[PDB]
């Protein structure tokens, strides 16, 4: 039968997770 899958460029969002982490941190101090 049918199924679905994917995976792509996981580090990019993981790199963005770093770039999220700053704005996870910044307004957490900018407040």
């Amino acid at each position: 039968k049918r199924d679905k899958i994917k995976e792509e460029e996981q580090k990019k969002k993981e790199w963005i997770n770093q770039e999220r982490q700053k704005t996870l941190q910044r307004l957490r101090s900018f407040k």
